[PDB]
RNA sequence: GGCGUAUGUGAUCUUUCGUGUGGGUCACCACUGCGCC
RNA sequence: GGCGUAUGUGAUCUUUCGUGUGGGUCACCACUGCGCC
């Protein structure tokens, strides 16, 4: 179904009018959000990315330089103190550059992979807003790569590979590529865009990724490979993206030293795998439709007693499981077990554990997937070791399926 | 020494003028920042707190209601779209209340512990700024507790206890308490503040915490227990804090159902243990003075070869250790081992591993604390198991000290 | 936007009941769905 | 704010050297410290 509903459904979040296009991440939604971060971190570790964090706003003067002010100022939010006037960051590109500029960087510091779960803000037109897909305030999972241009290849490829290798974890079928070309208001010489565009295209076809030119689209600062995923109504949504920047690195004057002990402006690659935390979450919801894989489930397990007897043996287990590091909860409520199983199933809990008198003098637990498949009572540790296995591997399929 | 120095020193971060009072968290500082979160999360799990996340800004109209607009508007930042005009959040109190208002809450939903690593912004006077201690843009580790007033006690105590039990991890000696009373521009009836103040005080003395009234201080919305830690120049700095709110919950009209099936406005307790991520970090730096405990160390280990030979056996180990989940790095650079040991020691790496020909045909590693104590070569797994031990327990003392 | 409902939400009496909501009373519309203006 | 330096940063030749910086050349002031205006 529609994420917006499943969201209200599973208490993943909510939104209010006094905060248009601003998400009020509820506890459970958060968990998903958060759990995604840990995932990203994980994938990035291999490729050795640096995780930074930039200012929530900088001086308007800065953006004037980058170009944002002259071709984006309409989507930019702004405040100011007695001091100057600042823009709330739309992207984290400028920021990263600043951090890059501290000190003298040699070619040997390249390629420089700097990532950040950067919180952005954009004055998206009232009309264009939509659930977690198109919001005024989101969180990119981007990074920017500083590198020589011989590095551009391997560098871009690594990105691509990362997008697929990562999306694959969610088992996405529809992944269509687009290659947006020099937009109306760009900032580099055609000569630059020529190379930039070529480079990207070459990359695609060099990995045999089929695509179409998004002609007239793309960063005001460079060509842009777009990875689009689709939703409930098979509507296209841009999620991942790899952009080749030739201006900015110079505009904010960054540079490194070659062996020729010479000043060289680095090349800068923009890129976000999931794209935007809220948007990508929206898609996951859309896909699985409330059936987030065990690892990504707000609540992973539910242990319930049949009568007010085994209620202690339930607290017992919910405990052992909580230490096991499993998002578990106990439904000891005074209700018919049938009810419990109901509520939680439309709640989507990957696993439900029934504890009746029978199981108490067994140390066993009546296991049952949300899908309904009664997995039959089984050893405690057993369920744990197995759940952990399923979570640890962020596997999509549950036990016995 | 002064954090501001140690910071520039260990590349923990930097600041620029176009972004006054806004931190540019560099990779290694971030690590510390981040590692603190994981710590907070941890301590909060026990007490079962919900981790949400609110809007980076809401409608001015909202704050007019809470009171912020009429007695804080000066420290508040503001932007706006065609739509309305918003204030950048100073606190996350309002937000949390919004999230609390979704649905009908019964008394049984209480006490409601809602936490968030809420990113705040305040127009602190140019003059009052100072390193990480007093910034325009920081990250509170607060939460807000919704509860009946019989719960106020146990609730506040739980906070107190949390502050100590947590601070104790860092071995803080100077922890002085203050109890700020109804400020100039408050928002509740004296009658309310009377109770509010009393309550807090009772709490303190009930736990035998010595203190002094900060008369005239305290939230425009309630009394305020202050936990002050001291820095390099033994200057007082407010870190932890527990505030008893009696207005806001009603101002934003929140309520729960008693058994009397009746509408009751909840009592709300504000509270931040570390206080502010940046500030507390500042203090840690000041204290340890660049000697962050193993668990908190931007880099925990460094493995270096003596000659270009054992260089592979180094990549070897740095690997095994990286999988061990230890922030480790290899200094294979073409330099005298003595140099390496130097640089990294003033860099503060908790541990340095020398790998010479001798150790290559031993599988052993020449271990040596940053303090200098040569721990003598020892088994690899051995060092690992031991380091993990030290990290897992966030112990302050290193191996053999 | 307003009003009213309920297989909605909450309180509550009864029920103690083995796997998609047991029975009743009261409250409210904040969530969900349905009506009316 | 500007200028100049180096036990500062970078490049580089030499050095391969066992635990707080080996020797030289060049570059620059972005980091750190020191000077001058
Ligand atoms: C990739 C970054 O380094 C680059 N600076 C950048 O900002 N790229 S972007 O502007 O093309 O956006 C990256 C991704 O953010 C997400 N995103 C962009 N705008 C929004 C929005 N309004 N709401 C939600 N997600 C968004 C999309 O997944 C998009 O692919
Ligand atoms: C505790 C919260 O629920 C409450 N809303 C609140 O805002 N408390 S506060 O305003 O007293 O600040 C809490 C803590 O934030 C930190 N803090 C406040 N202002 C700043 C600042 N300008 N820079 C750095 N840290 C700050 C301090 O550690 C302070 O104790
Ligand atoms: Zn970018
Ligand atoms: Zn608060």
């Amino acid at each position: 179904r529609d994420h917006r509903k499943i969201g209200k459904q599973l208490d993943l979040y909510h939104m209010q009018e006094e905060a248009p296009g601003m998400v009020f991440w509820h506890n459970d939604g958060w968990t998903i959000f958060r759990e995604l971060e840990v995932f990203v971190r994980s994938k990035l570790k291999e490729y050795q990315y640096q995780e930074v964090k930039g200012p929530f706003m900088m001086d308007r003067v800065l953006w004037e330089k980058t170009g944002h002010w002259d071709n984006y100022k309409d989507a930019m939010f702004t405040t100011s103190s007695e001091n100057r006037e600042y823009c709330i960051k739309p992207m984290n590109c400028p920021g990263h550059v600043q951090i890059f500029n501290q000190g003298l960087k040699s070619y040997r510091d390249l390629p420089l992979r700097m990532a950040e779960f950067g919180s952005c803000h954009r004055n998206e037109p009232s009309g264009s807003l939509h659930g977690l897909m198109r919001v005024r305030g989101f969180t990119q999972d981007d990074a920017h790569i500083f590198c020589t241009e011989e590095q551009i290849r391997d560098e871009v490829n690594g990105c691509i590979r990362l997008v697929y290798d990562m999306y694959s974890t969610f088992g996405f079928e529809k992944i269509v590529v687009k290659l947006s070309t020099r937009p109306e208001k760009r900032i580099g010489s055609d000569e630059m865009w020529d190379r930039a565009e070529a480079d990207l295209a070459v990359a695609l076809e060099e990995n045999n990724i089929p695509f179409e030119y998004q002609l007239g689209e793309g960063a005001f600062y460079g060509p842009k490979i777009e990875f689009t995923l689709y939703d409930c109504l098979d509507r296209a949504w841009q999620c991942g993206t790899v952009q080749l920047d030739f201006s900015l690195p110079s505009r904010l004057s960054a540079s490194y030293v070659g062996e020729d002990n010479e000043r060289k402006v680095p090349v800068m690659i923009h890129r976000a795998i999931l794209g935007s935390m809220e948007r990508f979450i929206g898609i996951l919801t859309e896909e699985f439709a409330g059936f987030f894989p065990t690892w990504l489930a707000p609540v992973q397990v539910v242990i319930m007693n049949i009568t007010d007897s085994q209620s202690e043996y339930v607290n017992e287990l919910t405990q052992k499981l909580s230490n096991a590091g499993i998002r578990v909860k106990a439904d000891l409520r005074n209700e018919k077990i049938g009810f419990k199983i109901r509520e939680h199933t439309l709640r989507r809990v990957p696993y439900m554990l029934v504890c009746g008198d029978k199981e108490v003098e067994s140390g066993k637990v009546a296991v049952r997937t949300r899908r309904g498949k009664d997995l039959g009572s089984m050893d405690v540790n057993e369920v744990i070791e197995k759940l952990q296995q399923e979570i640890r591997s962020r596997s999509l399929k549950q036990l016995e399926e």
